């Protein structure tokens, strides 16, 4: 993090207490939990310098996820630089050709920046910072989606002893965290409620005097009329 | 069937040979096979009188499907009569109120028609005949879809000894003959190819150097690179 | 949360630290514990924008409870809008017909609000905010009461090894969290103390020289004269 | 099928009796038998409209072979359209640029053709029809060769109880329906007769006072001098 003061942009590091809490969050909840992504968005609020994001991912991520994240961050930054050479009005670019932003300046590899966060904060633009930050966030999302797969939705059955809300949670999780289009999730969730969800609940849904046309309505109906046991 | 000659509309019955062949087709292939529906469409080519369709369904259908079909035919004819009272320009209706078509005239129950196909062919309109015929076809479709369910798609697995084309046929049949929207069948078929289809073919599809984005392409790829055994 | 400043209503997000603590509270204590409802009331203190409440319930609730909560919130907001069209003096409404509040404006679906919390905070009324907040709280209460049933009170027995205060806690919980009228809980709790609560305590309550006419008095008496073991 | 009459090209459907017989032929004999290909050539005699061929393949082929056939038909039609843009003298094309034939017109997807066979027969050219028909025939051949592989020729042995004419039939089938060049089939068939075909017939062929230089001559010799049993 940088503070743009009168003397110039002064760099302030992130608290190691927040970083330790975020690292333990990633350690217990995993990379893909919505609470973890919310915490990352929180610590991704102010535009960070390449040094900050690099050290942050070095600390919170293990070695192999860190390698994957470096790869993904490079790819996303390259897409950004292609869009930048496709539009001279990038908030990282300038009007003349002398302000064109090279990947050495984005990854912090340019002259006067390697290993020095103060000089980094000096030469970098705010548009550069926000582009780097958005790129790093998208790369984190990619790596998180890659490190742990969503479980195959079509293999999910309600166990003989499992409750129905746990089964519904697991199924909705695996269906929404999958490769289906957004407009195909609700019908699939409904038809999986009807064919999975062991034959007692199957018959309970089948003999519904009303027509249930939404996963929430099916869940409410089943929770009302379920066999207390 | 009727022939509209100079003396007047003369009724000609359908051949009992064609009816016997159609009955045996329904007996061996079932009610829902595409060949059976094609044969029914064939014998549903000329506009039939209520007597013809009623006797045809009496002969080709069993007792319980015949009861179901009578119910469905009545419901569809009632929808037709509601649309007819909602539009005085029905090809079964006339311009004045004296030509309004009652359900007794559609079901063949009106005066001068009960049990007599000749009088039926005399008083009926061609628009009446085509409306009755379309109603009977839709009712047959409903009863055929009702008598035998499509198998639940989410419970289909490729057996240890089953070939892949049989599994693909069964899966595509159960997915297309189900309650899914038309725009959700291809993604579901693909994701069921990937998660069902026992782990040898699962790994064969997983390690595809190209991206397969269509059930036909997946089928072609698997048929090319399958383990001959 | 919004701050109504001189430039205009500026939106401030809730702390992810408080949200993480509340999510872990819901994870360990459940949805129905009085501590959880107190914490929700705490984080429901300032009038929240639809964006805030929606994201809050997305984070703290699982997928299936979140679907149930969306349903219940919609129903409660519809009741609010019916009361609003039944009274033109709603703090969300205005005096003329041009200020009537549609459900698109309450759920945050209206024009200039979809996905943008700043514009949301701009166009929304404080009465709108408090109505949305009360609706969301009532919906949370409904879903919490629905997700986990109170245990059937008439099936509660004091175990052979269970202490009496645990049995009394369980019984009072199940009786007060049930479908009985408020004026029928004390007599039922007393008569369940007398007939459940294995025969040693049954005889201890039976041979009470004084008449015990309150669950608290029965609990005090039994705790005084109980067989220390 | 279309009849080009004085009023204009009138469409006549194929008989459902012939289609049912062809479907049962495909069901019993398979896709690759020479009798099946002859029957398809028979029903592929008059130039068919895209509607006719599409419905024909929908009826005679299962779901997965139908998907494969749609793919192959599209590819072959694309090759045809490439040849058409490579030669302005295509019987489907015209002399000016306004008669160039797009794939929407070949697949029946163009304007005034979607779902309507009468309009289809109206706007289509006879060269268009014959090109579509030849493309569909080649696609059927590809899919038939793909759905069922020829058995590996180099793994064919004459069983201990199998007769010699059955072994010769199986071997010639697998060798001619394989990936060998046409000029390499006879020597391979001969050398497989000599090394397979269990040692009694091996010695019978070895001790041939004449030199046998053709599979037919070897078959005749073995049938003459075989051990009757």
């Amino acid at each position: 993090p940088v503070v743009i003061k009168t003397e110039g942009p002064a760099w302030t590091p992130l608290e190691p207490k927040l970083i330790t809490r975020l690292a333990d969050t990633v350690r217990t909840k995993g990379l893909r939990s919505p609470i973890t992504m919310a915490e990352v968005e929180a610590l991704m609020s102010s535009p960070l310098l390449p040094h900050d994001v690099t050290n942050l991912m070095r600390v919170i991520l293990g070695p192999a996820p860190y390698a994957l994240w470096m790869d993904a961050w490079g790819v996303q930054l390259q897409t950004v630089i292609a869009a930048a050479t496709r539009d001279p009005r990038h908030p990282a670019n300038g009007q003349g050709r002398g302000e064109r932003t090279n990947l050495n300046r984005l990854k912090g590899l340019a002259d006067g920046m390697v290993g020095n966060p103060q000089g980094q904060a000096a030469l970098l633009r705010p548009g550069e910072l926000v582009a780097i930050t958005a790129s790093a966030l998208q790369a984190f999302r990619e790596v998180a989606r890659l490190a742990e797969p969503a479980g195959p939705w079509a293999d999910i059955m309600q166990g003989p002893s499992e409750s129905f809300v746990d089964f519904a949670n697991r199924l909705i999780k695996a269906v929404e965290g999958s490769d289906l289009p957004p407009s195909a999730r609700a019908p699939v969730i409904i038809d999986c409620f009807r064919q999975k969800s062991q034959p007692d609940i199957q018959q309970l849904i089948r003999t519904a005097p009303s027509t249930l046309t939404t996963p929430g309505e099916i869940i409410k109906y089943v929770l009302d009329r379920q066999k207390t046991a």
